């Protein structure tokens, strides 16, 4: 089982029915690599929380029966991989209101026409896939009509010979929908149908359009070209063929001027060529199609790139140049892209990147070159934000304001390329240098200008011998990473205190896997919650603790326990459990005869046994079983009536920012896991059955107490319906405990209208208002999490 | 100090000066993580006995003079890893004649050019290595010529870009010495040089060859290909770069029909492409090179294989492809190759292997396949020793008499696998069946034929139910292990006492972790030495006892010490010390007021030091509902 109470798999069994063992609160179950062979009705009445029923992998099912997905509302997808049925019985399907996709999969349609198809109950039928199956007629059956929802389907490795004009009548039936055909995908087609009196893709505005693999020779794939004129779709992928470009080069000299032709009238705004194995990209490609919006190129190995290659795109805004690069580079790639932006060269084999690469280009907001190259940036426009991964030594960086982001893993950089690049960019905020093997450390002149820099990692690295010199003195909220950074401790005896001096807004240093023997603690800094320190060899105490300083982790570290350092095992322990980390990872190195012993249990003596460990067993028996019942809301199974919640909030709409923020993520944070502090909603947890007044009477007799948030909005349209009822029938008095009144925002006198109700609980003046400074946050959560703690009054007198 | 006396280790502990408190003996030394830097004559005068001195390690040691070493005759390697010398003494390394290997990695070589090198008073020298270094120059020195004992050298990362014929002379000056020249890996060279009188590399017998990344295109390093021609190698690699094979694919598909150009003159024998990252493999790689009496492909990831893929290889013998499977597979793998042997397929992820699959095959005798697939045997020809382990449920096995040695750890069998596979295997020796689950166990229908069995591991795994039969009826010298197979106690009861019948030449059974209530004994073999019995709920006595019988453990074990069952512990008593375990490891449970104390403690009646702690218990259990309702 994969999640406890929810995720059940079962990969193969062998079994012969369905598993019953499995609970009703199952949401993803995984029966494949088995055999059930005959679906009868009633399969699966036992699980009704499904949505990930991946049911039909290599199954092999022979028939399926009616009835079969009834008690399944909530089912979501269903995956019939590699079946072989042969019976399809018309009310198979029913029941499933929420079933989007479905994967057919080789579901073994040896009656391959889908007029007999019976996906009219499914109107939330989205993505519909039909692969490896056996269709011979693409026409579309009139049940498609009612698909609206529909957004793709992959009609691939089928047959489909002929497309006419009438196989595409439901088509121009719908004005507004989507719709990803993806057929003639690896098949055998010959021709198609021309002319008539409107093209079969006339009038007709596509979502996605695949053609991977459709004819045998170039001559017989024109006349198709001929017959998808007068088409808007948004995109065109024409992979696994074209091996070569140019003006308008596929295979033959001849018959491929006949193709760009019938493309010309047509207005592409995407164009894909992935897996195609273009080795070379001869001069002018994509002239005729200048409204080519965005572009593709995945997989491929393009050697030939002229400077009048990219010509004709004119608006040019993605490009992916992914796995296409290696054998040399000219100079002034995209000449004719000024409208750029987004381009992506991720795994390649590029040598070395000339000066002028990036030119004739402005509107590049963003650049991803992982694994590029060795990168050389110098006519490198406006671009926000950079990857650089996967790289060596980095030359002379030339970036403006514009750039707020940028990476560097995986790399081998020096101290100059980080300076110069870091001098024009005080917007930057997150950046990150993991194993980049630093060489040299300047004292102040690598990470100088850049106030806003936030998120700042530099582990995995060498300095200039160790670690001496402040290099942090301008970045306020730097949040450093010092991870293994090979700093010898003989330097860091004496290191600098002006260091983490600048740092006042800290969250957390993170000082592991070092190298150090004395731990200094400079406490300066007020705002750091946490300090990570493990796999090192420290062994100095220091009077000088934090104040916000929550987490200390200090596990796994060559600690002397003998009777040199006492001062240093008495800190530890007079930290309390509240300032400190697992005790479980703390274990004596140095002392040969005790080793693997918690330091919160090394005896403080000045330098039988069975009695020791004897007695000491019998003084831990004597407070563990003393100390769980005193230490360990008010418990919902001890309340004599059956309660299913704590505190109902009720609320209005136009206050949800701080229903949703404040008081629901306060009074959820604690006991989340336990589930003991419980609140009853409106619209979280509501009944469509019932009625607006009564669902907030249920929700009174439910939950323990009733926490309402008075303001000047609650007035206007939540008292409406609370005044009403109070008048009719009674259940909240004026003096109990039972009702909790909560003023988020003064509310006027004016607005009171002339309910009589809404002036009784102020009278009585009980209100827990919201403090208005900062400091006072935590003494309104107090009262706030103990007069629902509070036992309610009793009836009696 | 892992070793007293002789290993003593000195990890990170800052000295300045050596350590002097270490003894004479001490013959393994390891100062590493520390600084010395300036190293003067009579360094370690103190010891004489070293062996593994591994000094260097980032211990920055800035110069080294003379003498340094005068007093360690018996040191056999010195690992100078990581240091940053600059100042070389020609009479530093003086006074070591039983120095073998030497480890220079990143010694920092600002004094590039080996001619300064000083290693001719090393005649025990045989592997020299210079990793990380700045060589420049590959010209060998007149000194290797004293070097006979020198049998591998690793000249890795340096700089050397030109390869001429006038820095290979000391080569041809010896008739008789293995060489395994393991230079040009991860360098930067651009070409060398050709025809001449004679190649660089002719009239030269080298052991190895490595060329771990050389060049940076394709083109640059075919003219390296044409100056190896004619030459004796026993072993070529051509690691990190191929990431494709075929008729000679390699980069691009014009400049790689002139690499085997010159490597079909030259008769290769051993072929490697270990972390060559090749996926796909096409068909017919290796036709020129018939000669290739075995090959090695460790790590790597080969999508699907060619029919005409093996095709091209007359003699090969052995076959490691570590790593290197999934992906679906298709029929006949080998099919030429009749003179195979010994293959490698260990840590893959096949799903299930067809029928025919080892096809063509007959002198295959040692079918390695640890975690290899589900394994399906139907066309194996005389292997006598095959390892399976780390797998699934096994089908139908099929192998002859030959098989002598077969393992199975980590597995789900079943009685059907077992039972067949054994039937055709008298000659059977070693064993192992450990963790595999058993799920039924027949009466006689599974460990049938197998005489000379000497080996049977039967450790973690079920039976039917609980031990009822007798299995090894026909194994006479079977030395079983009966380690935790959850046997219920209720038909341990009714023991069949024919199952320990037949084994006479039995060396020891071992019957621990496991659950049984009564303890019977049939002495009726007479060469059991040994017996163990631990972890156990055993508690019934029998006044037959072996012969042979030494060591009888019995520890850990739910015994009930009272005075009920009287005999029993009267037994282990009389039995000596000599033929008893542990007493230190035996404790009494059922008590509540008596409890961890040894056999040999209690006192025999009928119905001091661990009295106190029982008194002192109650007491403090007494004194304690007496002031806690009162205090908080
Ligand atoms: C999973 O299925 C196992 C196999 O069930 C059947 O076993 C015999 C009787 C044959 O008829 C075979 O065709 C069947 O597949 C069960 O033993 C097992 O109990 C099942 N798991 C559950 C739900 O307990
Ligand atoms: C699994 O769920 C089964 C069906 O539960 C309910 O049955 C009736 C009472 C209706 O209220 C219906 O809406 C539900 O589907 C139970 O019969 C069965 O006991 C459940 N399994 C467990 C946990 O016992
Ligand atoms: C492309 O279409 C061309 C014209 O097809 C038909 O030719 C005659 C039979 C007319 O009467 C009318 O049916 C059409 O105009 C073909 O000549 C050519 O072969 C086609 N290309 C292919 C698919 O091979
Ligand atoms: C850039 O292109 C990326 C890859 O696109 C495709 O992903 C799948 C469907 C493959 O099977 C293959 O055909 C292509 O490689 C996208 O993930 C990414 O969204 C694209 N950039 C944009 C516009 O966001
Ligand atoms: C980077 O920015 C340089 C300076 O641009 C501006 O100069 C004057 C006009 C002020 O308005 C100032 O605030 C700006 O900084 C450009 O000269 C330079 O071309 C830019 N770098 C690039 C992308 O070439
Ligand atoms: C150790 O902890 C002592 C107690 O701290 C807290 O005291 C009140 C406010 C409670 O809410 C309680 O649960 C807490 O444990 C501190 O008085 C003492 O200063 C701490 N030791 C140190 C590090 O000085
Ligand atoms: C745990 O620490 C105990 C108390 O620590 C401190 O002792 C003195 C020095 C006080 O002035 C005050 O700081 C604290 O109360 C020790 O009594 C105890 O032995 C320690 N436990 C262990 C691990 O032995
Ligand atoms: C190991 O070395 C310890 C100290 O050595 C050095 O002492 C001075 C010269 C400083 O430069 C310091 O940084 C060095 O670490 C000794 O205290 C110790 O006794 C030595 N270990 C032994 C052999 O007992
Ligand atoms: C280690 O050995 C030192 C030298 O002892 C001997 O000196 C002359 C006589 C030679 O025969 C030489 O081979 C011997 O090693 C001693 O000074 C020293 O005490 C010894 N260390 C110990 C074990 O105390
Ligand atoms: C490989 O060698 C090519 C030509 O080989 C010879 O070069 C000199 C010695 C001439 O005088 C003549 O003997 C030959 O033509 C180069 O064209 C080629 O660039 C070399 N490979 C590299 C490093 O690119
Ligand atoms: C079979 O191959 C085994 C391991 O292959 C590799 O050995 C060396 C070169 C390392 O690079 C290692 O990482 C690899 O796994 C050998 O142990 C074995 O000797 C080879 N078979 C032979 C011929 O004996
Ligand atoms: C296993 O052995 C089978 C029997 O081989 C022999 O048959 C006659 C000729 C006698 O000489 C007898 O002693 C031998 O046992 C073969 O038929 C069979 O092919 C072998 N199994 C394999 C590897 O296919
Ligand atoms: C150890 O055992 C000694 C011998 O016990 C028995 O002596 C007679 C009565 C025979 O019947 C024979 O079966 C046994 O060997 C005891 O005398 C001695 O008390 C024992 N030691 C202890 C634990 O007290
Ligand atoms: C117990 O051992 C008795 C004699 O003990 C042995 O005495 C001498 C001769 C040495 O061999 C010494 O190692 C022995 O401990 C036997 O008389 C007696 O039969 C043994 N008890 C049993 C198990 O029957």
């Amino acid at each position: 089982s994969c999640s406890f109470d929810g995720r059940i798999a079962f990969y193969r069994f062998c079994n012969l029915t369905q598993v019953p063992q499995v609970l009703n609160t199952t949401e993803r179950l995984l029966l494949s690599f088995n055999y059930i062979r005959t679906v009868t009705a009633s399969s699966f009445p036992f699980l009704e929380q499904l949505q990930l029923l991946e049911l039909g992998s290599q199954y092999t099912p022979l028939t399926i029966d009616k009835e079969a997905f009834r008690n399944l509302p909530n089912l979501r997808i269903l995956d019939l991989g590699s079946s072989k049925i042969y019976f399809l019985h018309p009310d198979a399907f029913q029941g499933l209101f929420h079933l989007f996709e479905l994967r057919l999969y080789f579901c073994g349609l040896s009656d391959a026409v889908l007029k007999d198809g019976y996906f009219r109950n499914l109107k939330a039928l989205t993505r519909l896939d039909l692969s490896k199956n056996q269709i011979r007629s693409l026409y579309l059956h009139p049940s498609f009509g009612k698909l609206n929802s529909l957004k793709s389907i992959d009609f691939s490795s089928n047959q489909i010979f002929l497309v006419c004009e009438h196989e595409l009548e439901p088509l121009q039936g719908k004005t507004l929908s989507f719709f990803s055909l993806a057929a003639n995908s690896l098949y055998s087609r010959v021709s198609v149908d021309w002319g008539k009196c409107m093209n079969p893709f006339r009038n007709m505005v596509l979502e996605i359009l695949d053609v991977s693999g459709n004819g045998w020779t170039v001559d017989i794939t024109g006349n198709f070209s001929n017959a998808i004129s007068k088409s808007q779709a948004f995109s065109l992928i024409l992979a696994h063929h074209i091996m070569g470009a140019g003006f308008g080069f596929h295979n033959i000299k001849d018959p491929d001027q006949n193709t760009f032709a019938g493309l010309a009238r047509s207005s592409v705004r995407h164009l894909d060529l992935s897996h195609g194995f273009v080795f070379s990209l001869n001069s002018r490609v994509f002239e005729t199609l200048k409204d080519l919006k965005v572009l593709n190129l995945a997989y491929n190995k393009i050697n030939k790139i002229a400077d009048e290659a990219f010509y004709g795109l004119d608006n040019l805004q993605v490009l992916n140049l992914s796995y296409n690069l290696l054998g040399e580079l000219y100079s002034s790639n995209f000449y004719g892209l000024p409208k750029v932006a987004y381009i992506d060269l991720q795994k390649n084999h590029i040598a070395i990147i000339q000066d002028q690469t990036f030119k004739f280009l402005e509107k590049l907001q963003t650049l991803d070159l992982r694994d590029n190259a060795l990168t050389t940036i110098h006519f490198i426009p406006s671009i926000p934000d950079i990857f650089l991964s996967g790289n060596k030594l980095v030359t002379l960086p030339k970036i403006n304001l514009t750039a707020n982001l940028i990476h560097l893993s995986e790399n081998r950089l020096e101290n100059l390329d980080i300076l110069y690049f870091l001098l024009r960019v005080p917007h930057l905020q997150i950046l990150i240098l993991n194993q980049n093997r630093f060489s040299s450390c300047s004292g102040d002149q690598t990470p100088s200008e850049n106030p806003s820099l936030e998120q700042l990692f530099l582990g995995e690295n060498m300095l200039q011998l160790a670690w001496e010199t402040e290099l942090c003195w301008d970045v306020f909220e730097g949040l450093s990473h010092l991870q293994v950074l090979y700093l010898n401790h003989n330097y860091l005896n004496s290191l600098p205190p002006g260091v983490f001096s600048h740092l006042t807004a800290l969250r957390g240093l993170s000082l592991n896997s070092n190298r150090l023997t004395v731990l200094s603690h400079n406490d300066l800094p007020a705002n750091l919650e946490i300090l990570d320190i493990s796999r090192n060899q420290l062994l100095a105490p220091n009077p000088d603790v934090f104040v916000s300083l929550s987490v200390l982790d200090i596990t796994h570290n060559k600690f002397i326990c003998e009777c040199e350092l006492s001062t240093f095992i008495n800190w530890l322990n007079h930290t309390n459990v509240t300032i400190a980390g697992p005790p479980a990872d703390i274990y004596c190195v140095y002392p040969d005869s005790f080793s693997g012993v918690s330091l919160f249990s090394l005896s403080t003596e000045g330098c039988f046994s069975l009695f020791i460990v004897c007695t000491v067993t019998l003084t831990l028996f004597l407070m563990t079983i003393l100390t769980v019942t005193k230490f360990r809301d008010h418990p919902q199974g001890t309340e004599p009536d059956m309660y299913k919640y704590d505190a109902y909030l009720c609320f209005s709409s136009k206050d949800f920012t701080w229903v949703q923020n404040a008081l629901l993520k306060h009074l959820d944070t604690q006991y989340s896991d336990q589930n003991r502090f419980n609140l009853c909603f409106e619209e979280r947890d509501f009944v469509p059955g019932e009625n607006r007044i009564a669902n907030i009477q249920d929700a009174i007799w439910n939950s323990r107490k009733i926490v309402c948030l008075v303001s000047r909005h609650f007035l206007r349209d939540g008292w409406c319906l609370e005044a009403f009822s109070y008048a009719q029938g009674r259940c909240l008095s004026d003096l109990n405990s039972a009702l909790i009144m909560v003023v988020v925002g003064s509310l006027s006198q004016y607005q009171l209208m002339k309910h009589q109700s809404i002036r009784g609980f102020v009278q009585k003046q009980q209100y827990l208002r919201w403090p208005e400074d900062f400091q006072d946050v935590g003494w309104f959560l107090h009262k706030l999490s103990q007069q629902i703690l509070k036992k309610e009054k009793e009836k009696k007198k």
